[PDB]
């Protein structure tokens, strides 16, 4: 009954279209939640889309100023994948930062809300509150914004507390049926870790995260579920996956250290190893959240000098807005597959035609077959939306 993910990673040639919800286009002629920080996680049968609501629908006086990151009204929404966040969506917990996963038996939700300097993380398993932890550094306790990972009934999640522009306090929690059974401190050479996109890599858990301090290469966190040990580093690939970052011709990376290239700030992203190669996504703009592309970097997981990409796919064309992206893993008959979602942000502050800030999603899954080309942006006409 417990998921173990003890199958090899599927062969991957690229990614094929899987889901899109068109939520902003629908918002103009229907009651749809205002959201951000979406993600996808699946129970053994089917996938669900999650996001952080703003306690309001879009066509609604309360959508004004929803660019704001943390309010007492934000809640974690959960629908089957492809059901847009309509008024019958379940708010599974109070949260302005979250992570959820299914351990094969039940859902775990990790939900952070409350004051910036004294936030509370609730742990809800199988529909009931089982544990909670207070902010340890009094400076915006925050977590993955994408699925956690469970092996043999032990779920792990990565959480950070402290500065967004300097050394912070990152901890990796081990949760069994909703109870925190152990807490490990981040260790290794990752110098700043946020918004980890984690996946099963039996017998352990591997994460590619966001360095908001000095790195435009992405940190890696490796989690041993048995002995609770932690190691960390950076995605070697000379083509780096954060935003902002330097242009392709002049960017560099490092397997152990942040590259000190437009390292400040960032955006939630993902990557995963395939042998010594690395599959990764990133925005097409090096400076802002415009466009989205995927490709494989040959020797990109082990060689910081490789900028040799192949199998590029445009997910969102450079002229349209993207945003966060994260990984989720889906068990197939013979192998574990890798999928990702792209948050498609519309509104303030970058688009001033409206007062609100929300997103739609588009989702793609690894394939061993073939695929072609396209572009699947949000598609709403911001000039014709309710203000
Ligand atoms: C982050 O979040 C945590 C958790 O919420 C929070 O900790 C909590 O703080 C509150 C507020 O201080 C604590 O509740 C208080 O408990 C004291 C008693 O505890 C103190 O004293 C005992 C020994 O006496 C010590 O063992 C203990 O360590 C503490 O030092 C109560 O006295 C408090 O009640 C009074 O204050 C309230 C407002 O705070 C009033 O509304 C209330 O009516 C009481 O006042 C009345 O009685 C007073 C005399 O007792 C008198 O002076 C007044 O004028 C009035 O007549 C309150 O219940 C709570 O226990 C903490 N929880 C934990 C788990 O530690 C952190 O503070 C927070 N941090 C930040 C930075 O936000
Ligand atoms: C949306 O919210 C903003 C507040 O963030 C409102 O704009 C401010 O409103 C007050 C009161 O009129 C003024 O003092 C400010 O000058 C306004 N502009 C700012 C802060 O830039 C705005 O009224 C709200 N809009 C709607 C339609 O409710
Ligand atoms: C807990 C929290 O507020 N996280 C915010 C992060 C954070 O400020 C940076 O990671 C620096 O720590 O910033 C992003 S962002 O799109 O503005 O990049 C938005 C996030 N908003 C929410 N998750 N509700
Ligand atoms: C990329 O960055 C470097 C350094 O700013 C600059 O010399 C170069 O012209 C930029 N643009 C390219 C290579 O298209
Ligand atoms: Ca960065």
């Amino acid at each position: 009954e417990y998921r173990n993910w003890s199958k090899p990673q599927c062969d991957i040639t690229g990614f094929a279209p899987f889901s899109k919800d068109n939520s902003i286009r629908l918002s103009a002629g229907g009651d749809i939640w205002v959201t951000r920080e979406p993600y996808v996680s699946c129970d053994p049968d089917k996938c669900y889309q999650f996001a952080l609501g703003q306690g309001t629908t879009l066509n609604n006086v309360h959508s004004n100023n929803t660019v704001r990151d943390r309010t007492p009204y934000r809640t974690l929404l959960m629908n089957e994948l492809g059901v847009p966040f309509h008024l019958g969506t379940k708010q599974v917990c109070i949260a302005w930062s979250s992570s959820s996963c299914h351990d094969g038996k039940a859902w775990l939700h990790v939900c952070i809300t409350g004051d910036d300097k004294n936030a509370t993380a609730s742990f809800i398993y199988n529909g009931r509150l089982v544990d909670s932890v207070v902010s340890w550094s009094k400076e915006i306790l925050r977590t993955q914004e994408s699925e956690c990972v469970c092996i043999n009934g032990t779920c792990t999640v990565v959480m950070t507390d402290g500065s967004a522009s300097g050394k912070a306090d990152t901890k990796i929690l081990f949760i069994e049926e909703g109870k925190i059974v152990h807490t490990s401190t981040l260790s290794g050479s990752a110098q700043h870790v946020e918004e980890c996109s984690c996946y099963p890599r039996y017998p352990g858990v591997r994460c590619v995260c966001r360095d908001n301090w000095k790195g435009s290469n992405r940190p890696i966190v490796d989690i041993n579920i048995k002995d609770h040990s932690i190691v960390s580093s950076y995605v070697c690939s000379g083509l780096v996956g954060d935003t902002p970052r330097k242009n392709d011709s002049s960017s560099s990376s490092h397997c152990l250290d942040p590259n000190n290239e437009e390292g400040g700030h960032g955006v939630k992203g993902w990557a995963f190893d395939d042998g010594n190669d690395v599959w990764m996504g990133r925005t097409i703009s090096e400076k802002s959240r415009l466009g989205y592309e995927t490709f494989k970097v040959i020797e990109g997981w082990s060689n910081p000098k490789s900028k040799l990409q192949i199998n590029r796919q445009v997910i969102v064309d450079r002229g349209n807005r993207s945003g966060y992206s994260g990984i989720f893993s889906v068990e197939g008959k013979s192998c574990i597959n890798r999928c990702f979602y792209v948050e498609l942000i519309r509104g303030r502050k970058e688009e001033t035609e409206v007062l609100w800030t929300s997103n739609s999603i588009v989702v793609f899954c690894g394939t061993s077959g073939t695929y072609g080309t396209g572009s699947w942006p949000d598609g709403a006409d911001i000039n014709l939306m309710p203000i």
